[PDB]
């Protein structure tokens, strides 16, 4: 799969959940990380949950030496609710797009210059992000199904 080609060859992993629990289906890198805490269990891979502000782990994921570093959010790219995309947060996209507080972009430019660790951002498309929302059914399943897939990557 192509989720495995992004693990190949990489020995230490940090994998790091964004989103917010109580925003509707914004709950989903938040539901990722943690349901990884509890299916992976090896020294060399750090689970961390971010909440919105992957900027303040900087220092923790630069000083666990990744050879790679997996973002996992809700994004918003047009596809169908629960819909996955795997892309290059490094990559800048113009002004066709506009950032939310600080972008991602400049969290993995600054990890990847300190570190060398490749980065990669895994994105669900969300349906409803409504303040004091649960997530929807769909998108906890495909958090959940995210989670196996990574685990059964990792524990291999």
């Amino acid at each position: 799969s192509v989720l495995e080609d992004v693990f190949s060859g990489k020995t230490r992993i940090v994998i790091c959940g964004i989103g917010n629990d109580v925003r509707g289906d914004d709950a989903f890198g938040v539901l990722v990380a943690e349901r990884l805490k509890e299916l992976v269990k090896t020294p060399d891979v750090l689970i961390l949950n971010c909440g919105e502000m992957p900027e303040s782990y900087v220092g923790k994921i630069a000083a666990f030496k990744p050879d790679l570093v997996v973002f996992v959010d809700a994004i918003h790219f047009g596809g169908e609710i629960g819909e996955f995309i795997i892309a290059d947060p490094l990559k800048t996209l113009g002004e066709a797009v506009s950032t939310h507080g600080l972008p991602l972009r400049i969290v993995a430019s600054y990890i990847k210059e300190q570190t060398g660790s490749d980065i990669v951002l895994i994105g669900c498309q969300p349906g409803s992000t409504g303040l004091f929302e649960e997530p929807s059914e769909l998108i906890k399943e495909r958090a959940e199904r995210l989670a196996e897939l990574i685990a059964e990557i990792l524990k291999n």
